[PDB]
């Protein structure tokens, strides 16, 4: 029986038992053994992880990391081991990986602009909340989103970061919704700038102006059905864990891999 080990970023947030549930299902279903290992979002210890499974002569290195600049080195060890890697959710900055496997971020932001459209219409007066400036999330939705604002021929009557913060969210809403009141629908890259912008709306008696958030949060989802959000983009973390095995799989089949599986993900609406 061989062994697919998975260094996971922690076990202390649902998205990635859900990740590791995933995982192993797919690992079971594909006949392999499954080693799980906690980084408990430590760097230090994320490295001590893929130190002991060098060591213990690991097939195929599946890690999540906790940091994409902080995992350069971890990723390092196992390439000078000769163990394939491939991240799950989050790409290393440095080192050499086989494969990257997360959310369909891209196609996330179309789904969110090509729901505006429907609810909205064609050519409605858009603005657009965007996280983290350089993170590939951030990049990833914006492009995605703007798939969708040419297809729909939205205008985009502002585009600002709000870092995926909810008080940003709030502040930097409030000081767009004055700037342009005119906005018929709002497109937040994470569902805490969605709700930030939702308090900012509702405190400027605008809640006719739709939000649609990203993440499919516990907050994110309650806030959709009580018909306060629009909607969200929710992902599927037990299907990156899934995919991420069975990449694992090919490459020990001696296949060779694409460099992106982007992970599919579904659309959140009140019912």
């Amino acid at each position: 029986k061989d062994t697919i080990a998975l260094v996971v970023s922690t076990l202390n947030n649902p998205f990635f038992v859900s990740l590791k549930d995933g995982a192993q299902k797919e690992a079971d279903k594909l006949g392999y053994n499954l080693v799980v290992l906690d980084s408990q979002n430590n760097p230090a210890k994320e490295l001590a992880n893929v130190q002991d499974l060098t060591v213990r002569g690991t097939k195929i290195l599946l890690i999540n990391p906790t940091d994409s600049d902080a995992v350069g080195n971890a990723v390092k060890m196992a390439n000078q081991a000769n163990i394939p890697v491939i991240t799950l959710d989050r790409q290393a900055t440095k080192g050499e990986v086989v494969s990257h496997i997360a959310s369909d971020n891209v196609l996330g932001g179309k789904i969110a602009g090509d729901y505006i459209a429907k609810k909205a219409g064609e050519g409605a007066k858009v603005i657009e909340l965007q996280g983290i400036a350089g993170t590939s999330a951030a990049r990833e939705r914006g492009e995605g989103f703007q798939q969708a604002v040419a297809a729909h021929k939205f205008n985009v009557l502002a585009s600002q970061p709000a870092d995926f913060d909810r008080i940003k969210g709030l502040n930097v809403m409030q000081n767009l919704l004055t700037a342009h009141p005119d906005v018929q629908a709002v497109f937040a890259q994470n569902d805490e700038m969605a709700l930030g912008a939702l308090r900012a709306l509702q405190t400027a008696g605008k809640s006719d102006v739709m939000v649609v958030g990203f993440d499919g949060t516990p907050d994110g989802e309650k806030a959709v059905n009580d018909g306060k959000l629009a909607a969200t983009i929710a992902q599927l973390p037990d299907q990156i864990g899934a995919k991420g095995v069975e990449t694992a799989d090919k490459v020990l089949k001696g296949e060779k891999v694409q460099a992106k599986y982007p992970v599919d993900l579904k659309l959140v609406v009140k019912q």
